[PDB]
């Protein structure tokens, strides 16, 4: 049963992909290579990704892609990107056509999550509960129904790049802007102040279990919810990530303001290393972390 | 200095209609145009030997294991004239993103969303645009169906009527539910229509499109313009653009719409169509003042848009 990792990637979040990497490959109970993808696109295979690794960044890449890798000597690819071009379903069709078996969300879970827009569409159909927002498209001026504060993003940019907390209604054109620089659809969500911030991992394919709730203030595990929050919060990432029919994992984070819930985002790839919010909070509901990755790698093979 | 390169054939069980369709467009499309054949074993079939599987109108078996030994450098757009799976659910589209390349069609959370015939209708149904009613089955999770048969039993991303069944009474049920579990591991059950006729309109640009006339189906007979009363006509067309707009689909799409009586319902978008000269969406824009040629133009010259200046 050997494994590929593939880390880095062309986002903003490539050093934190390659710090994911780290602790994988400490603890992931198969073997396990490394490949890496470079900031410019191009790749970095064998020992030239080990050293891109030990040097928590890599700005150049040797082989362009598709790179010259032995697909057939894996059994499970294991994509550790974040963001375009790793959370956003690009990777995973490039897998798919390949015919490898690979952790995590699919095509279509991954660049539905990837969508503030089209996320929010498909979970309040479903009844989820999320945050007041307008898509606005490039060219379109916008109709936003509600008063600030906003927060203006790009649909499906990530890494948080691009996004404007807007305090006032004349800066809305301004951060429509900022935001068309990375994205053709941009969203604009109701800012809830004040707000607690909670995340919740999900573990299994579509039919999932959950973690334990986390919190964001430092990182309490478990948040201190009363107990009918917390079972609700756990309900709404699971139906959530059984809708969207998400695979292998996913942090689910919600807003918590005026004892009201809202599902903010499902992230597919979340951090790894074993300080991130994810594995430790599988940790604390009794999934060590070795074990952890054993359960991803076996429910690719599913 | 402009180069197009075509991919068909495909793994899905459309792979006959996608060479089909490519001899159509290769005939007149206005570009030095490269073709591709993906065989049924997913083994690529270039130069010469793609162009002799073209005149067999099957090829089942190919020489290059993905990814294909290509020069991608030497094409400016890539036309993937692939349907069903691993060709309209954003797969083939996500490996073109990842190598710079433009393509014609929807990218790829378009594509994956409009071929999931669950999630595309979530979204259509949450927008405003009226759908079949429908429900969602998984494997394991029982059946919990809240209306009363007829009704329709699909793969929820099904390339074309393949595992579907009409079931006339809940005892056949699990027997449906299972010809669709062999291939998807989520399927649809929809209430069933009668009578139905069957109305199509075509697309056209990028997220904001224009509308063909619409078509109506009755081999089969397309009858363009579809006899409607005038409300009915805008209603559809405005109904597929809204739809498209939403869904954020580029190039193109074939908007396939139900009307039961008086009752219309948004069916599904078709992001790669069938575009043999006389397929519907070649013939219903061909009824809206572009010529065959001039569509395929425009389709290649959309996909440059997007790529290059947004």
């Amino acid at each position: 049963m050997r494994v590929l990792l593939i880390a880095g990637g062309v986002s903003p979040e490539h050093e934190v992909s390659l710090l994911s990497a780290e602790g994988v490959l400490r603890h992931i109970p198969f073997p396990t290579d490394l490949a890496v993808i470079a900031q410019d696109g191009r790749w970095l295979l064998g020992e030239k990704a080990l050293t891109a690794l030990e040097a928590k960044a890599a700005p150049e890449g040797e082989h362009p892609f598709p790179p010259p890798l032995s697909w057939e000597r894996y059994d499970v690819v294991f994509p550790l990107l974040h963001g375009r071009f790793g959370e956003d379903g690009t990777v995973q069709g490039f897998l798919e056509l390949l015919g490898k078996p690979y952790v995590g969300a699919g095509v279509a879970a991954s660049a539905l999550c990837m969508d503030k827009d089209l996320s929010k569409r498909v979970l309040a159909q479903a009844g989820v509960p999320v945050v007041p927002w307008v898509a606005v498209r490039k060219g379109e001026p916008p109709v936003v129904p509600f008063d600030p504060p906003f927060f203006v993003k790009p649909a499906n940019t990530g890494s948080s790049v691009g996004i404007s907390r807007v305090e006032r209604f004349q800066d809305l054109e301004a951060a429509l802007a900022l935001a068309f620089r990375y994205d053709e659809k941009a969203v604009v969500e109701k800012a809830l102040s004040p707000v607690r911030e909670l995340e919740v991992g999900v573990l299994g394919n579509v039919f999932g279990e959950a973690s334990p709730v986390g919190e964001v203030r430092e990182l309490l595990i478990p948040a201190p919810l009363d107990p009918g929050t917390q079972e609700t919060v756990q309900e709404l990432a699971l139906k959530a990530y059984k809708v969207l029919g998400v695979r292998g994992m996913a942090r689910v984070d919600f807003f918590l303001a005026e004892g009201e819930l809202y599902l903010n985002e499902l992230n597919t790839i979340p951090g790894f290393t074993p300080t991130s919010m994810y594995p430790r909070l599988f940790e604390a509901g009794g999934v060590a972390y070795p074990e952890l990755l054993r359960r991803l790698v076996e429910l690719a093979l599913t």
